[PDB]
């Protein structure tokens, strides 16, 4: 099996001919620039690279890359800047002056975020470069969360051989109550659909179907009710159930004994952790002790997708995250 | 490798000739009775089986077991009952009458617990039989936690091939603050020593050494300080450190990057989870996705050890848990 290639093949079938454009603000980053050349040579994702044109071209030359067919935009000299300034001023509802917007939009991450907001591109991948802060920051200001969603959350694809799961929230929210967990469950189901999965979402705990009693157990039980309510409202093509211990969620024989007649019978493929402590630890255990590759974090909940690279990313990481982001944009 | 046999070999070297006696209250349980015969045929653990003598002998016959060399005690007719009644009345400080004690001590779990308290046996393993409640309940009343320990906690040996880790608290305490986590860390270190390990205890979080800020991160940071204080006080032969994400605790290269100069460098063998949600989920992930066997739960913190079997245990589980309990008694 080749789990990463198999995930990409599902995303490619969705993306083929859709012409999705992903902004890569960090054109002076070697990994990003090289990944842009690779994406350009597919049909699925069109990279829009930002930076100083002379510096980016010099870096390409150093790297022995032909970037002549890549769209490369320097914010300060772009014919689009004027419209993006005006839109950013309108979006900010008077919180930013025209002069401030003219200044801010010279920043590659702000400019890139505005390309997405203005419909000139579909999503954005950044974070490889030290000068990029949190990729998500301008996105929160400009793009915002989707109607009905309070906050972003972070998911990972956990992949090994022929197995592919989604785990979340593993990165973002350190304090979660029932409403927050239910939000994560619904967003994760939607993300799983974007990625071509048939979502079966287990809300995890140390209890299975009332086997323990505590405030944290009640929290997850109430989250299941709210998530099911939100899903059914929207006729989401997903099953959401809980509370389950991890084995009851993923082992049919355990489910049969501990959760008889539940909607899930040990066949979950999306796992919602009851806290960030649990999720961060749990994906790291699956990664190291299970030998699963952890692809992410992938952000969900925004009106348009943006995702954040590690400073230590590889070229392949940029390529893969660009595909994931492009799939999210559909 | 044979991870379970290898753990038993360490425990056998400690137990050889020490004549440790483990009470098995459930002599009318097939698994327990068969395990008693197996333990009797070693030198390490002496089983003290309780029950109605005629019923236990009839069950042995049905099972084709020779139990003639096993110590078998019927509480109601035991020559020891009178002394155990008097001791139980004294231990209860007037909360139980002599008549009530005479009645209660006919119960195999109470009688067995009193054998331990009175120094007639060293530990106790129960829980296979439906009529046994929580094995620990009489223990809490009679044996109690060790001086300086508030509560029991539950650990698992996570074993695969040549790898052996301790995870806790994975079973008992649904609400833990810094003091409670520090208690678990110190008890787990002590348990690891009992089991022949050189304990390197990582206190887990979603943060590594200040990489995130939240109340839950502060909780674990403060727990590390308190645990180190308690360990150093007692010149415990253990290292306790944190806070660590799971990969920083167990992967040297991650530790070097994320926790430079920390006391642990990716070489933890004892893992203290920041909550029961995290621990219960985390061991189940290690078990199912990692293919680790999870041996437990093993209780720690009592003045004398008692441990609890699943109703669905095997014969081997009773045998193994008897060895673990006997090791704890040293
Ligand atoms: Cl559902
Ligand atoms: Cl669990
Ligand atoms: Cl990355
Ligand atoms: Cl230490
Ligand atoms: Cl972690
Ligand atoms: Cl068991």
């Amino acid at each position: 099996s080749n789990a990463m290639a198999d995930l990409l093949n599902v995303l490619k079938d969705k993306l083929s001919g859709k012409n999705v454009k992903i902004v890569l603000p960090e054109g002076e980053d070697e990994r990003v620039l090289t990944a842009a050349t690779q994406l350009q040579a597919t049909d699925y994702v069109t990279p829009i690279v930002l930076g100083d044109e002379t510096k980016v071209q010099s870096l390409a030359q150093k790297l022995n890359l032909d970037i002549s067919n890549i769209e490369l935009i320097n914010p300060a000299t772009s014919e689009l800047k004027a419209e993006l300034v005006q839109s950013f001023v309108e979006r900010r509802k008077g919180k930013t002056t025209e002069e401030q917007a003219q200044e801010l939009l010279n920043n590659v991450n702000y400019f890139g975020t505005m390309l997405v907001y203005a419909g000139k591109a579909d999503g954005l991948v950044s974070g490889a470069a030290h000068s990029t802060g949190d990729t998500v920051r301008p996105a929160l200001q400009i793009i915002k969360t989707k109607p009905g969603v309070s906050r972003t959350s972070g998911i990972f694809f956990m992949i090994k051989g022929d197995e592919q799961y989604i785990f979340g929230d593993c990165a973002i929210n350190p304090e979660l109550d029932s409403q927050g967990l239910a939000e994560i469950a619904v967003e994760s189901a939607k993300s799983a659909l974007s990625f071509g999965m048939d979502p079966k979402v287990a809300m995890l705990s140390f209890s299975t179907k009332g086997s323990a009693k505590s405030d944290d157990v009640t929290k997850v039980q109430e989250a299941v009710k709210l998530a099911q309510q939100k899903a059914e409202e929207e006729k989401l093509e997903a099953i959401i159930d809980g509370e389950f211990q991890f084995d009851a969620a993923i082992v049919p024989g355990v489910a049969e004994k501990k959760a008889p007649g539940a909607k899930l019978q040990g066949d979950a493929n999306v796992f919602v952790f009851p806290s960030l402590e649990a999720g961060n630890i749990g994906y790291k255990i699956a990664q190291r002790l299970g030998g699963y590759d952890a692809v992410g974090p992938v952000l969900q909940g925004l009106n348009s997708p943006v995702n954040d690279l590690s400073r230590g990313c590889s070229i392949e990481d940029v390529y893969n995250l660009s595909f994931i982001t492009a799939a999210q944009a559909l």
